[PDB]
This record gives structure tokens, sequence and C-alpha cells, in this order.
């Protein structure tokens, strides 16, 4: 409940007092004003000398509050409605049904996951400099990470856009009634195009995630990798998978319902072609991670040393893995959509934001290797 389902109940109440005043009954002769619509009120005829005490719209915040609005015109038998007292442009009133911390949080806790991301987004980047060519030590598990990372870097870089292409972060407060071209930006030009884009992003960011789990677990049980047939199948399904079952969603949308930017809902539920499938990967690379810690800790049973530098381990897996993912939607998910879905899911945002930085760092700059590169090269500079 805030501004957002005041802007829809506004359309609604347009879409409604546009055809009302389009059929509205006519009268007779010009003694009587005309009928417009103020972005306030749907103004239909009336006689002058007197106003009006019609209540003020019911899309109000406030007016779910107040059955007793009561705004006033007064057309002028010599003419228009009323202008104030030696002004120009036209009056109206507001006496009666005008109006802690009500959504700040939503404005905080963005710019709290923005910065996350452009953490992400500067670590993974350098991380995946040094393994382009220039450590030049870079077997097929490396590969597989140096791919890996391509998938935070986009969802990153789509979220960036996504917020910048809205310019929602400084119009939040919009109290005056300008909303035209909010709603003619939610139109089919781009909103359409940047979110299905920002869809297909995090659905690969977790379909890669999976293909990972699969290739960590093919080479410790099934013991065989043919050649690089095994990758030519993985990098496959990796960016391939995800665009299966995002165009589909597109043919529903696209061609199923009309204006207003889809923002999950149609009233029939139309949101599980995309999420099903991500539900589907995060308990695959769940039961691979229980397998792996499973392996693990057989292996290490050799030689109360054991939890505490199992924890070290375990660790340094979770975020390998999406296994934080699964606590989210397991406490984020809801039926239904609105303005807790977007507080929810921006809490979930922003505790996932950082996880770019965690492999990042946890995956090429801590192991051994990554530290004896510069361990050997400072030894060729200087
Ligand atoms: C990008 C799709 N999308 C496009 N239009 C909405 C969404 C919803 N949406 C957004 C962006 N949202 C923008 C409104 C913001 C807001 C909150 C409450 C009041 C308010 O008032 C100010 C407000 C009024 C009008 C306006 F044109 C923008 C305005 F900002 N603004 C909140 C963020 N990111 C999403 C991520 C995942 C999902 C998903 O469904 O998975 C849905 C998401």
């Amino acid at each position: 409940v805030s501004l957002w389902e005041t802007v829809q109940k506004w359309r609604e109440y347009r879409r409604q007092c546009q055809r009302s005043l389009t059929e509205d009954p006519p009268p007779a002769t010009d003694l009587f004003c005309n009928r417009t619509f103020d972005e306030y009120a749907c103004w239909p005829d009336g006689e002058p000398g007197s106003f009006v005490n019609v209540s003020c719209p019911w899309y109000l915040p406030w007016a779910s509050s107040v059955p007793q609005g009561h705004v006033y015109r007064f057309c002028t038998a010599e003419g228009l409605w009323l202008q104030k007292d030696n002004s120009s442009l036209p009056w109206r009133d507001l006496s009666e049904c005008e109006e802690s911390s009500p959504e700040e949080q939503l404005l905080f806790l963005y710019y709290i996951y923005t910065v996350g991301y452009a953490l992400s987004f500067s670590a993974l980047v350098i991380a995946s400099a040094i393994l382009l060519g220039f450590r030049h030590l870079h077997c097929t598990r490396n590969y597989i990470h140096l791919n890996l990372f391509a998938s935070f870097i986009l969802r990153a870089l789509s979220v960036f856009i996504k917020d910048a292409a809205l310019k929602w972060m400084y119009s939040t407060r919009a109290q005056q009634h300008e909303w035209d071209g909010l709603l003619r930006y939610q139109d089919s030009l781009s909103c359409r195009l940047v979110f299905l884009l920002m869809q297909y992003c995090v659905a690969a960011n977790y379909y890669w995630l999976l293909v990972e789990g699969v290739y960590l677990y093919t080479l410790l049980a099934f013991s065989v990798a043919s050649e690089q047939w095994i990758f030519r199948l993985y990098v496959s399904i990796g960016w391939g998978v995800p665009l299966l079952f995002v165009v589909p969603w597109g043919i529903v949308k696209y061609l199923a319902e009309d204006e207003g930017c889809w923002t999950r809902n149609s009233n029939m539920n139309y949101w599980l072609i995309i999420r099903l499938p991500i539900l589907f990967a995060i308990g695959v690379n769940f039961l691979i991670f229980v397998r792996v810690i499973c392996i693990v800790v057989s292996k290490l049973k050799a030689n109360t040393d054991i939890q505490c530098r199992l924890a070290k381990s375990t660790l340094t897996l979770i975020p390998l893995l999406g296994t934080h993912e699964v606590i989210f939607a397991f406490v984020m998910d809801e039926h239904a959509r609105g303005t807790l879905r977007f507080i929810k899911l921006f809490t979930e945002l922003s505790f996932t934001s950082f996880q770019g930085l965690m492999v990042a760092i946890l995956y090429c700059f801590v192991n051994n290797e990554v530290q004896l590169e510069f361990r050997k090269s400072w030894e060729r500079w200087r």
C-alpha cells in the first residue's frame, strides 16, 4: 500500500471517467458550463452560481479513510469556472480531504544494494582479467569459472540499466499529479524489452551456477569426461536453456496482455513460465551442495580438529553454488505482488548484491595459485 497502487487506481479512474465524460448526458443551452478533467477530478457539467460539494476522487490514498471528500468549482454564470483572487489559473479546493517513515526504507535500501552491485562489478571484472591469459595457467575448471563470472557481470549490468532507464529513484515523492509520462513510459516501447532482459540475465545467472555444480559432480563421481564434448554441452546449456523458457513467456505476454508493464499479474497468475525453472535449478544446486559436503567430509576423515577446519571449506563453497538463494526463495515468495513484493524482493536483492564480491575474492584472490602468480612474476619484473 503506497503510491504505486495510487497510480494504478488513478489510471483506472481516468479510464472510467474518460468514457463517462464521453457519454455523459448532453444539456440544452450554454448557460451551463462544459465538462472537463483536471488530473484531480473528472469535472462534468454543472449549473453556475453554485459549487458542487462532490467527493474528491476515491483513488486518493486517504480517500479510503474519508467518504467526505469535497472539492468545489464556481462556474461563473458570466463564463468559465473560478480563478483565485487576482490570479489567472483555475481555482480549486482541498480543504477537507487532505492527509513515521512510510517508505523511505525503499530508497535507503535501494542505495544500500546499488553500492553492493557496484563493488561486485568492480571485483569480478578484475578476477576475470587475471584468468584471461595473464596467469596463462587455465585448466577446464578455470574455464568454467571464467564463464561463470560473466553471469554476475550481466546480472549487475541488467539491474543498473533497469534502475537507470526507469528513472524511478527521484520521482518517488511526486506529490503533484504529473503522472502522465509515468504511465506513458509503461508503454510497450522499452519496459518490455528491458524487463525481459533483466529476467533472462537473472535466469542464466542461476543456470550457470547449476552447470557449475554439475561439472563439480561429473568430475568427482562419474569419473569420466569423454573429450571437450562435455564442455561443448555445458556452455551450450549455459546460455541456451534459460532462453528456451523466456521467449515463450514473451509469446504469452506480448499478444496476451494489453497496455501496462505487466509487473507480474494478469489476475490469472501467469508468472510461472519463468520462475518455475529457477526453483528447479535452485533445488538441483542445493542437492549437489549436499552431496559435495558429504564427499569432502568423508575424504577429510584421515590421519575435534574436523569441524573447525570444515568451516573454512563450507564457507568457501556457499558462494560458489547458490546455497544462499534457497533461504530467500523460502522467505520472500508470495502468491501476490504489490508494494510488499517490491520491499521484500529488494531486501533479497540487497543481501544478494554482495555475493558477487564473495565469489571473486574467494576463487581468484586467496587460493595458493593466484597468489603464486604474483609471487613469481615480481621475481621477473624487479
Ligand atoms: C522493472 C519492472 N517495473 C517497471 N515498472 C515497475 C516495475 C516493478 N519493478 C521494479 C521497478 N520498480 C519501479 C517502481 C518503484 C516504486 C515502488 C513504490 C512506489 C514507487 O513510486 C514511484 C513510482 C511511480 C511510478 C513510476 F513509473 C515509477 C515509480 F517508481 N516506486 C519500485 C521499483 N524493479 C523490479 C524488479 C523485479 C520485479 C519483478 O516483478 O520480479 C519488478 C520490478
